[PDB]
């Protein structure tokens, strides 16, 4: 298992504009495209993204690319964060897997600012870690996917997405 076959099980692909769980327009493997209110600003956004026109639809090829490039600006993300970084370092393969989704779902500053969790991951303190990662607006939101990811966090193994 990878973090690419994590993303598409917890993400899902859908090849038309379609609105998130928090009502924002995504297209493919979780690329959000906008947060304003408009599809048409949506199909904009799209066309920049494609380099051509789409109305709203695309193919599965435009999804994975677009999706390769998410999980790179992910992890070049946290590489470059001088909060994030750290504890990346500081962890294991699988454990990283769980930081990079929680980045691509939220984006580096909303991760950031679980403080308390960072550090407590940085320690190896597994299953208080696993307790202050579900006190939190995400976890209250998506909550079967918040278990999938902590679980990741608590056991350091695929378990969850088996
Ligand atoms: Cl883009
Ligand atoms: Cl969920």
């Amino acid at each position: 298992m990878n973090i690419f076959e994590m993303l598409r099980i917890d993400e899902g692909l859908r090849l038309k504009i379609y609105k998130d769980t928090e009502g924002y327009y995504t297209i493919g493997i979780g690329h959000l495209l906008t947060k304003s209110p408009s599809l048409n600003a949506a199909k904009s956004e799209l066309d920049k993204a494609i380099g051509r026109n789409c109305n709203g639809v695309i193919t599965k090829d435009e999804a994975e690319k677009l999706f390769n490039q998410d999980v790179d600006a992910a992890v070049r993300g946290i590489l470059r964060n001088a909060k994030l970084k750290p504890v990346y370092d500081s962890l294991d393969a699988v454990r990283r897997c769980a930081l990079i989704n929680m980045v691509f779902q939220m984006g580096e500053t909303g991760v950031a600012g679980f403080t308390n969790s960072l550090r407590m991951l940085q320690q190896k303190r597994w299953d208080e870690a696993a307790v202050n990662l579900a006190k939190s607006r995400w976890y209250n939101q998506t909550p079967n996917r918040a278990k999938r990811v902590i679980t990741t966090f608590r056991t350091g193994t695929w378990d969850a997405y088996k």
